[PDB]
């Protein structure tokens, strides 16, 4: 858990510019959260990226776990391997509001960070998922209660939140 260069937002919310994937190489946290959907299909985003860094790895577990298992919920997630990256993957399902599921549902995805002392996390349901990103921000601060290091990688965006929140 050796974090470097993030700003403190909150008493237990951390943030920098970087690629969340670069930052689980070199800080290898306890727990790095995918940004995930409901069978983990991880095509793209934070979880096609961190997947590639696995070489695929962590995408046949996750296959496995929804054939024993089945789907996440909106709002759920699952504790799987971290591969190379993390002792643990964290995947959260954020919901998809373009897609008509329910922006409350954003709380009960951010609830999951609080069973793990130290989480590296990206922002959920932000992009393709239609959330507002800065919203997405204040939801995080009001119910993530655990240690959470934000990785952020457009600066444009970075900035913004940096500048709407401090
Ligand atoms: C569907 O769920 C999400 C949830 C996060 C997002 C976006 N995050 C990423 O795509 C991302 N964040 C950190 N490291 C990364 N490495 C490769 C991708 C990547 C949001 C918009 C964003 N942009 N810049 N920082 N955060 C997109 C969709």
């Amino acid at each position: 858990n050796s974090f470097s260069g993030y700003l403190k937002l909150t008493d237990n919310v951390y943030i920098k510019n970087a690629d969340i994937v670069e930052e689980a190489k070199k800080v290898k946290p306890t727990v790095v959260v995918n940004a995930a959907n409901v069978y983990l299909k991880h095509g793209g985003g934070v979880a096609g990226a961190l997947n590639k860094a696995t070489n695929n790895a962590m995408q046949v577990e996750s296959d496995d776990y929804i054939a024993t298992n089945g789907p996440l919920k909106v709002g759920g997630s699952c504790v799987l391997s971290g591969h190379n990256l993390a002792k643990h993957c964290l995947h959260v399902v954020g919901p998809n509001v373009n897609k008509g599921e329910d922006i409350q549902l954003l709380k009960s995805a951010y609830e999951n960070f609080n069973q793990h002392e130290v989480l590296l996390a990206p922002l959920l349901s932000a992009g393709i998922f239609g959330a507002d990103p800065i919203h997405s921000l204040r939801v995080c601060v009001d119910t993530v209660r655990t240690n959470v290091y934000l990785a952020v990688f457009d600066k444009n965006l970075y900035d913004k939140l940096v500048s709407s929140f401090l």
